[PDB]
């Protein structure tokens, strides 16, 4: 579609880069039980000592150069310790006479890594990759990590060692080319390098996603990149626009954008296997591109409304997942990547604070505050999935606020009518080390959304767990289906590191393909 | 005339209910020095004890069986009490050896029930007909009540009972019996009380409809039809028509709602030789934002303020009774400048200055201070009929909650003797209303340095008089009244409109 | 009776004026009729033009040639009469002596509010405050009543005084008057003079900074003033307060380093008695608001040394009525004087109280801590086997959005009653307006604990429900609730008005 402009200067598309300079690194997986080869680049150990915090550094492995091991031996290295983030670098000639680069980072004393001490770990080891131009990275693994974490590590690695200059002009300013990992039993970790480099842009691109502004980033133009997408993976795609939602009587979803500029689009990705089907899956995403918070205007104190281009990041999870998916080509599953995307704006063709609305399933809709609007465009948006037909409906979402006070910026929260689904994301959330965490609808809450005039309230007047209480108002648009909702509101965005996380691309993966 | 709309999901109209289940009661109204007789149904007993606090029940009227005399002994009855809310269900055999149920409600220990009283005897007895499923009632009065408060009975009787559903997806009584004291006199407050009852709720109808149902346009359609539904002239001023007669400040309101503005004008003229002449001016302001001075401040209530016409619902309710019980010897003007007051690029600005029909050019201090201005434009409207009485009722300022809270509108007003009309019309209707000051020595802070005058204060703070000040500025010479209901228009407990007003004004018109 | 103090350097004691020049000035008033004579001073004409914004016209005959001149049309079209404009001007009479002659105009309509006459009063005060006269003399070309002439002088002598106590690194001498009829007005003089002072008085208790006027200073002065008007006197210390059982109002003062005064001044009249009245005053020193501080935007803490305006004028209307000494009646003036402070002896939000009827009270908020004190009061005051009860206080913020800063606020239980206030606010020109006391609302003050609740959770018509509260502690007797909150402190002049003493004074007399 053609994205509406106010002037000529007005961005009509979202720029994404496809080709990241991760994807032209080769790697390179060895066993260390043949001895590491120390050469050019940068040599980086993995060191820890069990037990003893800040313990000494010592050096496990057979390094095959009579220089290096006589640099690396115990006498030596006692003078440094393993605190967790403690790096050091070495500068020595080899064997052969040419001047080598080594080093380590400190890995605590704890046998086993949390997947926040291994981000702890990845940062150290950025910061060596940083302002020096290096052609290659050598790591060697002396800790304990199962294939999970070791994915995990460089996932890690291949996101925070990328940096995102779309928007950059005046203020610009060689990533490594080979990277090489020794690890015990080599054999059974390469199969982990590919699927890593998949789960890294799956999430690097929903982060370019979240990361555009508003005006890059519209109703139009983000539905436009769906279509992109899909075609780029041959999935079977369709985008619904205004004439459509009409006829399906979408009044929730379409009375959020009645005051943007831009249309909606209902974006409906689709992935079929080529093998008969097992199980399908519908995976739904809150896009709201900007939340301006609608004539509930976001002005009040620590409301952050600077933030809100966030607003579409499950959106953008669920694309990410998308391209994990049809990359990846899970069989014997068929996965519907949708989400409702529109803006919420101030204007006189506005929804109001009170206005009484009908969902798609005839349920009708009383507004008590346009700045809850994520959970009225879910709303058709749950209608819809139910209507294909599935087994497991998931939904990704920043709905509220509230998850900063609950679970903070590290956890997610997850709510459903489900045990096992549940169990089944707590599951994907352990294997792809994005940590997520059960919370109850508690139903004694439910009759504060009973409205005096519409079938539902919005809103809750009393009740101050909005978390809870959004839960159960969608809730009330999932029949008879297994679903589940994971709230992102808090974890999202990288306050201290002022960028995206694209939360949710490699938990939604993992929940797909483990199943 | 045609509803302008985003999407086609948009509602295009107003839903009204005009034949209620309560128009479907049959009423009868015996006189109780003849006895009571019990049969189908649920029978309650409205009873007092003089002097005693929770002093016991007596029945003290004949029962007309004499199984159910016998149940209704003294003796029996002892063990209850009269506390004002109380209320009992009793099952028995009668006579004709068939299941009754009887019951009563407590009517306190004073002789003289209040208005706040007689609400609560009616709610307590309303709350008995929404779990049962009776096909009638039978209501026998064992204390004393006036024409006046019998016919507020019938009415609070019939407001609380029925439950609107128009905006729900996903068994009323047929027969109401009154056995009471000189019976022959209070049957004529019984259709009056039908009347009242509607007009009231056609108001709480358009008042608890959403914003995005009732809007300028829909609701003077809605008024279009109420008016050929009466047979009361009508005309609806357009944009262009407003233009023509330099409404300024109320055309500067909507200039950034989607919908046009339309200024409502019904008529009802009697038969006969007209002796007074009469003007009810509304502010019918669908919702109100606030404007660029958009309401997000805590405590602003924005969700609230689709109930910021319930001024022009109560005008429109009256014009239902008066068109309804065809007073005579009178001439009846219903105004309301409806507008929508929005944020836009269309909208108007905190500080710029607009022109009234009057002349008087306004410099705006506030935009959400928007009610006095479509009054403004209103009043001089209303002026230029030649009526004897303008009398304006709005929720024009939060400050009331402050000053009389929720039961109490305020009355503001030029003339002592259309005040004491008004508050006497507030005793008739049991629509409560206390007369509050328009202090003269605040008015000069309403003087503008560059236009005529300001539309809000500098110092003051009693902004229900301010605002008093500032309409009083478009009457120069006629008897003026101004009724403030921004305190007690929402039933907060309730989560409705009260429908306030329509009862007052018709009491109003009528004597 | 000795005052308590923090360091050495602490006031003792509030320090008063009882001789002000105002009583220096020699009075005379004399009838237009005749013609009036200028040779001293300043000499200013009070005109009107009943149009707006109209010509300046003098009337009057001056019996000087050179003024009269001055005074011609042609001289005096020039200026406006806009209400509260003025001009004079500096020349010469017929005997070259040096005058000064103006007026002031006093708009258009013929009929002065007690507004409008003061705007005229301080534009007259303006004048007298930057020119060394003499001698003022006023001719006016208007027409007042008795009573608003009276309120002219009271103003004009109010607004004329200069308070200097805490003041540290010439007025006139005679006041002439020319009006129609000067006959029955001769007699307002000195009535003039007497509410004047009790105003003065009062005001002079206000503005005294909380650490000046204490719970025990402010006792101490009341005694003063008690013995210099011969009125009998109690003051009630913490151990009478304590057998009295008075919870509410000791639970108030709990957190200050002063002691609770209660103040307790009888006048008696000679005659034998035929109504006895008390009158009840707001006694809080300081109000910081107590653990429910005043800490929110427009909570006006540096304001708070007002909060015992309503005991101030009721002292001020004890020396009006020991002055002017009225016959048939016995009349005590009352109040709980204590201070609301922060400490670690404060009481708490949340505390249930007795008060000494018996009646046990939950304390939601620690800064409606005024109606406490009164509850207690009202209590002593039943007592006393009164006739009528009037309480004046600067109770609820609400009034700034009710009333505003010009009309004080009136509750009461007998309708009566009510209305002779209403009569003496238009007597004493001190505005007035009735306010309904709506017992529907008496529902929010059911505790769940306590016997009632001391402030409403939901409601927040504030002046209402606290009228509702104190209406609780006067069972069988006539009473009447004053909320001077609002127009207590002129807040554009910066100062007390001493609102009230003329008002209660009226209600006594009359
Ligand atoms: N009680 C009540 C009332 C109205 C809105 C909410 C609420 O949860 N609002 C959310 C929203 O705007 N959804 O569209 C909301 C608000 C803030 C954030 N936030 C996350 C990170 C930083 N801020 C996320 C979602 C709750
Ligand atoms: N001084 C000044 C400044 C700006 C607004 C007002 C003012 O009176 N605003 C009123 C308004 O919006 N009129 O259109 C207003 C405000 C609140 C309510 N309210 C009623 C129930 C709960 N709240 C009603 C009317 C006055
Ligand atoms: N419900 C409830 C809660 C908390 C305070 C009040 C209240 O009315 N408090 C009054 C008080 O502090 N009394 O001691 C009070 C009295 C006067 C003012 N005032 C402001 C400016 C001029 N005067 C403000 C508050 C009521
Ligand atoms: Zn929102
Ligand atoms: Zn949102
Ligand atoms: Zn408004
Ligand atoms: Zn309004
Ligand atoms: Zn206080
Ligand atoms: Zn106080």
């Amino acid at each position: 579609s053609e994205v509406p402009q106010v002037v000529s200067l007005d961005p009509t598309s979202i720029p994404i880069e496809y080709n990241t300079p991760i994807h032209d690194i080769k790697v390179q997986v060895y066993d260390i039980k043949g001895g590491c080869n120390v050469e050019e680049g940068l040599t980086i150990f993995l060191v820890n000592n069990p037990g003893k915090e800040n313990g000494p550094v010592k050096i496990s492995s057979k390094v095959n150069d009579k220089q290096v091991s006589e640099f690396l031996k115990d006498e030596n290295m006692e003078k440094f310790n393993v605190k967790l983030g403690t790096s050091k670098h070495f500068y020595m000639f080899n064997d052969n006479k040419n001047s080598v680069a080594v080093g380590y980072v400190g890995c605590g004393s704890v046998a086993d890594l949390s997947e926040a001490d291994m981000k702890r770990v990845v940062l150290s080891l950025v910061t060596m990759l940083h302002d020096n131009k290096l052609s290659k990275l050598t790591v060697v693994f002396e800790i304990n990590v199962d294939k999970n974490l070791f994915r995990f590590f460089l996932e890690t690695l291949f996101y925070e060692y990328m940096t995102d200059e779309r928007f950059k002009s005046t203020d610009k300013n060689e990533y490594i080319k080979h990277l090489g990992v020794y690890i015990n039993n080599a054999d059974t970790y390469k199969e982990e390098v590919e699927k890593a480099r998949v789960y890294y842009f799956g999430t690097y691109y929903a982060s370019q996603l979240i990361a555009a502004p508003s005006n890059y980033c519209n109703p139009v133009s983000l539905s436009n990149a769906a279509v992109e997408l899909a075609q780029k993976l041959n999935l079977e795609y369709k985008i619904l626009g205004v004439k459509e939602l009409e006829e399906l009587k979408m009044g929730a979803y379409l009375s959020v954008g009645k005051g943007s500029m831009y249309p909606n689009k209902f974006i409906h990705l689709t992935y079929k296997s080529k093998g008969d089907v097992k199980k399908k899956i519908a995976l739904v995403g809150k896009g709201i591109t900007f939340d301006s918070g609608g004539y509930n205007l976001k002005a009040a104190p620590g409301s952050m409304i600077d933030l809100m281009k966030f607003d579409m990041s499950g959106c953008a999870a669920v694309l990410g997942c998308a391209y994990c998916v049809g990359t990846l080509k899970p069989e014997n599953v068929e996965i519907h990547f949708l989400s409702a995307v529109c803006e919420n704006m101030v204007s006189k063709n506005s929804y109001r604070p009170g206005d009484i609305i009908t969902a798609s399933n005839g349920k009708t809709i009383e507004v008590g505050n346009t700045d809850a609007e994520g959970r009225l465009t879910l709303a058709d948006a749950l209608v819809y999935a139910e209507k294909l037909g599935v087994d497991y409906i998931v939904d990704i979402a920043t709905l509220t606020g509230a998850m900063l006070y609950s679970l903070g910026t590290s956890y997610a929260g997850v709510f459903g009518n489900n045990e096992e689904l549940i169990n089944k994301i707590l599951q994907s959330s352990k294997t792809s080390n994005e940590p997520v965490w059960w919370l109850p609808i508690i139903n004694e809450y439910r009759a504060t959304l009973n409205s005096k005039y519409a079938d539902i309230n919005q809103i809750s007047s009393s009740v101050k767990a909005s978390s809870i209480v959004a839960s159960l108002f969608l809730k009330e648009f999932v029949q008879n289906t297994a679903w589940a909702h994971i709230d992102i509101a808090g974890v999202s965005w990288n306050f201290k590191a002022r960028k995206p996380k694209g939360f949710g691309v490699r938990l939604l993966t993992e929940f797909v393909l483990n199943d």
